[PDB]
């Protein structure tokens, strides 16, 4: 078949609408996300017009090969999508109801700046490329637009669905191509990185500052040593989680500054020690009660200074 | 063709059942499971009728392209399933008795809150779109439910498979919906937690407590830290198998309780030494005499009440 | 076309053999292998005979659409097998000769009790099911049963391959279902264990027994605490390898047993230093003296009661 | 159908283009890419000219079986490429016009020498083979090669997308071969190597230096073989992200030689321990003061060497 | 259709030749590699044979349907090849010329007692097998087996891809099978193996050594079993990128070997300790410098003996 000719010179308005039934394995290192979703789609095919009076039906049915469907593509998906049509309806004046399930994997980008305390705005773009006979723009129908209220996606809270109702219009090799953005918010439940990861990461921090209250160096350098390579262990896991970005992350960040105070705390380890050695205890101890203040103050500022610059 | 007109304007009855033949694959990361069943389907279609006597045969055979056959669709799948059809037998009433061998991967969420002792529901949601000519609607014929007593789950007992009899009939983009729930009660084989991770972590954990039988500060310290990097070692493990829930799970609760545990310790070995450098041995001895008890104690007490909280 | 009418009222037989071309990848977790095989059916269908004096030839070649083929699956299948008809053969009776070269993933549970020291039955079980006009039951033909002689499953070594003769025959949804059980008879290649695993396991476990030669207390803890580390790494290491089981496998019952003999060597270490800062060597060195023999003595004999225990 | 036929002698000129719409998944150890782009088409069959008045129409649409299309292919790619035609449009005097949207998986060899700070030119090669009846060659149309604006390639800098104009004819199997190379010029962002692998490794290198202002042997010990085990955690990290290669890249050289550092560093602290206990501190003293400068000034002026012969 | 009759008793002759275009994933665990490759046919089809004066075309054009093609198989294949046709050409006496591009995961077994210093000739097995009215046998036309320039195996040198010219003729389930063996010869690039594997794990056993230059017990112990547990890493590290095999490979033997190296070592640190709390320092003396001797040596003898046992 061809496409529905003009009664004049307007484009063909294809309306459009998703709605989500499932979304699962939002996947951080690749960034992408999988969806099963309804896909509807709407048109005016006059040359399919009947009398509803004469006919004596409301509604004709046809399937896809009888009648011209617009090729509606994906913009940012690995592979075309998985489709499969549910029903094709035809109303008197020539209408055109069209619905699809579809399944596909999803590319949108994630920011991982405030990780794991992040939101992020999932993308998924449609489009449609005009033809030589017609130009075909979309739009949303807002009736069709949604999803089911059991869409759960591990790990995350689903805030909203919607659809910028504007499409982006341009031309791409020397033909019009007509964009729409449906945008699913999300933020991450960021509960059990918690108990996980930043208060064990808290604990042999605290456990390394012990070293502050001994004049034992061959046990100093046990605490500090030992609880630092712990501190490797949580940022090489945090790391296998996450993809490598051009900028720091908010965990990043303290994980970074972190080290920082293991070596910090070596120095002030090894400096006491030389000095006992050297027979100035007293000064050591001088040090070494600073260190008490110093250590966790230092932390709290340093801490309350990155939040601010993160948040 | 298109569906069976009605007698009057009663819906139309789709029977439905399934016979499961495999399930395996369990991902709890993933929440999903894999699956391979029978789908039986039954319906009255009158424009099939015949006469027995006349025709010289009791049932028909049809390939699935000449007749109606309703679009059946499974909800919580990843991807439409991969069907075949095993048989089409049309009584001389017009009954039709459709079966299908197929497989399929199922989104299901899980409950980790008991884990490894919890319990779950999985779910297959069986559903049918409405026409424009005629709501359509799903029943079970229990007859045709079941499963095979060889099905096995790795790592899981299997209760029961039952569906819910009456379906969820909902309008969805202006169409009537009929959704049946299809359960498949399990239990965990919990048993191997015990020699692997739980027994394992408990050895480690008392033998942080020989350093309250110990004035070594040295020997204490590698004896405190050593245990809480091994207690970590497990900590990762165990969250390796699982996914990242807004809650904590009762193994999950011990492990973090653990290292308030480790901390303390350490506090006290600490504590220990501190004194005796001050020349207060007797004191450090009451702290010492009183933390064997203590650490114990409160270790019995504390798991008392996340068991009773968890239970 | 239909199934072949009886004579009178005989069942049709369909006699079966598989030729295994290649096996490949026993996941021992997912507790699945790779098939890739010929499948040969044969059966009568009179309707198909011929003269061959009269038509000049032997044997007659169709393809698989021309004519009746019964359906036969697997059982015991993730998905549906991938098949290629290599040649369908008529002789002048009507016996019909088929043959498929097919791939599938095949689900078969391992009993892990003596693991590595195991063995293994695979099951492929091939099944059909009657039809209203005819019930169709299977048998095997042993000249059509066997392996090529280059089959290697790597890790494992190939004992037999059978069929058991007897089909089971029963009903299923108000159906006979015919079912042959295929046996693939394996036994684990456990060499590599030994230098890898086994023997790395119990060289640690021998150097923390060095402790019993010496007094000094954090060089002991350093012994036995560093060791025991090592044997979780081992501990962690093979549960890698394997599924989680309801049972103790003969490995796991190893690992877990040397879990309480660092245990108890801990305890001896906390012991022998407990009593020598109390002044009292003379007692410790007869605590540590007797753990010399006591140590590798039970040892040995628990290592013979679960080995007796297991096999 | 078969190839349109020379007006006289010449071959026959298949102009292409690829557009980009994404980028995603460059798997270092693979040394692969996965792509998603539009692959446009034309050539001139003057049999399906058509006069405009007559047909009606001034373009004409078609469906890939209904004409001759080139037989074009990528050479580089795992499995043939997933296409799905957009468009065909033939023009009045047989000029076609056709576009596919396609993804595959890309095979590209990756120089990693300077690791991470490395650029790599990603190839696509376009391929067509002759036919007897005519020479088929290739060609660029600059007009349709491109890429979308936020084609993004995680982990990496896209500088440029352009096509080599002039194809690779050659001789294969007896006919002739035209091959094209589009080239995808990326380069790496290495920020986050820096905190999370260079600077970490860096800082312990440098707690193992704290053994030159500390004489207690045992101290030393701790620090130099503990640091040296974290330097080997991060030297297996970095293994696991890069293919083995036949030479050496810039981080490795780099890893491999701070092993020298902290072997040296061994032998240091032996050679201090020695001498104190032969009653000759004077002398372990010098040495000790040396390496205080010796060690930095070295692994400085060899850093500069290593990034002068790689860069 | 059906096979080309013969003109007297004589097989027919299937020429065959392979030429790759990609080797990549060679994957030493699955003992797999997968390719992308042109597989060329020919055979002599009498029935076709035309006249080129008459027909005024010197070649024809067939589809793969409408004439008789011989069924190829892979033998050591996972699944079927993902075949194209790129062409079929008949010169007038009836000989025909068939091309297919194909990609293929292949099973082929690798001999690991050498490695990383191993070559393997890795196989494609090309096969045929007869029907009822004709035996078929394979041939290799070595004008059509090669290989680009460009192909690389990632980790591996390429040496040479040749056809073994005599098919291996053999009877399967009573029907003639024709067998070709493509080889495909490679040597491993061992070069990363030692920076990255060899030298690490020989620097940490000759800082076990320095053990043998110290009187502290406290140290040795820390020496020997923090050099232990990184040798364990290498060893698991190593096991990981090998399937287990019924045989001992040169590095397993190393890895195997040194295990007996650090246990003796503990031996003599044990030793060394026993008699100077024994009052015995003089014999701890002359069994600490022989070990300085004793050690490197037998480690130099034993590695000879191992290299000539292996090479
Ligand atoms: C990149 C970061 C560099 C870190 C440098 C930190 C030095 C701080 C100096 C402390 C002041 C003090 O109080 O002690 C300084 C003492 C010297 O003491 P003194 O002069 O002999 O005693 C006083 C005698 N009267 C009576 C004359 C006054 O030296 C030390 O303790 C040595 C420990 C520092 C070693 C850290 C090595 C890290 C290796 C990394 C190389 C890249
Ligand atoms: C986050 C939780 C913080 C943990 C604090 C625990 C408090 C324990 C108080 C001990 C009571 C006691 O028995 O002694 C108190 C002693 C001081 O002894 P004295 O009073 O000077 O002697 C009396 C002399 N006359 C009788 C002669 C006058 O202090 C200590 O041993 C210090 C060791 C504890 C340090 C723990 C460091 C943790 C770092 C983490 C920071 C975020
Ligand atoms: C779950 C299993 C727990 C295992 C307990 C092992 C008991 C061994 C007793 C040895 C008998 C002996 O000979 O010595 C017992 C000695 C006391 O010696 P005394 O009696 O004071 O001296 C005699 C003085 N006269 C003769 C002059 C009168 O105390 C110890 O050495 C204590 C060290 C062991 C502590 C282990 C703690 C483990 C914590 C885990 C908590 C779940
Ligand atoms: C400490 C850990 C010690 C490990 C002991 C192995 C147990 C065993 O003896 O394993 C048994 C297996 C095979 O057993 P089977 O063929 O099933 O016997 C069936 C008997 N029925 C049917 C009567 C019940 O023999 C072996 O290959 C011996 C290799 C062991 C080498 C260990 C080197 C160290
Ligand atoms: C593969 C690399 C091997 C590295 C060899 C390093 C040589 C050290 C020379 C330093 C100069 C010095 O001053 O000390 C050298 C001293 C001997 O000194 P002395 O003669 O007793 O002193 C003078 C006394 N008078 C004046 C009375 C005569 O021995 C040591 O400290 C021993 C420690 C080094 C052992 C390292 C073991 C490595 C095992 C690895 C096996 C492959
Ligand atoms: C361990 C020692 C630390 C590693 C040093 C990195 C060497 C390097 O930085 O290499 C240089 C590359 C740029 O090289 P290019 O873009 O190829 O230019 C080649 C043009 N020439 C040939 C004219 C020079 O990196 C950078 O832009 C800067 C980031 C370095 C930060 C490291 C922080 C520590
Ligand atoms: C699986 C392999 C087992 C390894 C055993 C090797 C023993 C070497 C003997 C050295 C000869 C020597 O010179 O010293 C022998 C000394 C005893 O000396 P003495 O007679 O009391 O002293 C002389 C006194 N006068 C002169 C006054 C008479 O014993 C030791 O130091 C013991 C330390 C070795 C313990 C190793 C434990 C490993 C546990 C594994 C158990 C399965
Ligand atoms: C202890 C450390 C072990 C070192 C490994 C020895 C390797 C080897 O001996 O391997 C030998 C292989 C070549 O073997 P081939 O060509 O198959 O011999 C077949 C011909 N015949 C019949 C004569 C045997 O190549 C190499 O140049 C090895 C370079 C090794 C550098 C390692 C540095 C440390
Ligand atoms: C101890 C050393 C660690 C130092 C690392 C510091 C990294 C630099 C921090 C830059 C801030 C990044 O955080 C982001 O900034 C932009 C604009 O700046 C804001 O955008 C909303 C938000 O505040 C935040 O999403
Ligand atoms: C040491 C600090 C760690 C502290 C963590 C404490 C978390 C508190 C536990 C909340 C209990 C969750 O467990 C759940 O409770 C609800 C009712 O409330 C019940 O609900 C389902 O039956 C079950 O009992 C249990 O599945
Ligand atoms: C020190 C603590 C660890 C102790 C754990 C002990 C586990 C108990 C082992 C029971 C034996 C199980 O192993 C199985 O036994 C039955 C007979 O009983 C036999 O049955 C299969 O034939 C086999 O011999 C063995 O496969
Ligand atoms: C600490 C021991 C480590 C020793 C390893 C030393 C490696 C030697 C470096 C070889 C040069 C490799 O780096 C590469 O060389 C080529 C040509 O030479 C140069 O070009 O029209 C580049 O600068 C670089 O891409
Ligand atoms: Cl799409
Ligand atoms: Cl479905
Ligand atoms: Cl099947
Ligand atoms: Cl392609
Ligand atoms: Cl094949
Ligand atoms: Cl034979
Ligand atoms: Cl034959
Ligand atoms: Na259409
Ligand atoms: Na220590
Ligand atoms: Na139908
Ligand atoms: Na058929
Ligand atoms: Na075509
Ligand atoms: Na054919």
């Amino acid at each position: 078949v061809s496409p529905p000719p003009p009664i004049a010179d307007e484009p063909l308005t294809v309306n459009t609408g998703i709605y989500l039934i499932e979304c699962y394995s939002l996947d951080d290192k690749a960034e992408t996300f999988k969806v099963n979703a309804f896909l509807s789609l709407s048109w005016k095919d006059r040359r399919l017009a009947f009398d509803p009076v004469r006919s004596g039906v409301r509604v004709k049915t046809y399937e896809p090969e009888a009648i011209w469907i617009p090729e509606i593509r994906f913009v940012n998906v690995e592979n075309a999508r998985d489709a499969d049509v549910v029903d094709i309806s035809v109303s008197p004046d020539g209408t055109v109801q069209y619905l699809e399930r579809f399944s596909a994997r999803v590319l949108s980008p994630l920011d991982f700046r405030r990780y794991p305390f992040d939101s992020q705005t999932l993308h998924i773009y449609l489009i449609v490329r005009s033809v030589d006979t017609r130009n075909i723009v979309l739009a949303v129908d807002l009736e069709k637009v949604g999803k089911n209220d059991d869409v759960f996606l591990t790990g995350w809270d689903i805030e909203s669905f919607t659809a910028v109702v504007k499409p982006a219009n341009f031309a791409l090799e020397d033909r019009l191509e007509s964009k729409l953005d449906y945008q699913l918010r999300i933020s991450r439940q960021y509960f059990s990185y918690i108990p996980n990861i930043i208060l064990p990461m808290l604990f042999i921090l605290f456990i390394s500052w012990t070293a502050f209250w001994s004049t034992s160096y061959e046990a100093n350098v046990t605490l500090v040593v030992s609880t630092l390579i712990a501190h490797i262990a949580f940022n090489i896991l945090v790391e296998t989680n996450l993809p490598k970005t051009p900028y720091m992350t908010y965990t990043g960040a303290i994980i970074f500054m972190i080290y920082l105070f293991y070596f910090v705390a070596v120095i002030e380890v090894t400096v006491q020690h030389y000095l006992k050695v050297e027979s100035q205890p007293a000064r050591a101890a001088s040090i070494t009660r600073a260190s008490r203040i110093a250590f966790p103050v230092v932390f709290l500022l340093a801490n309350i200074i990155l939040a601010f610059l993160f948040f």
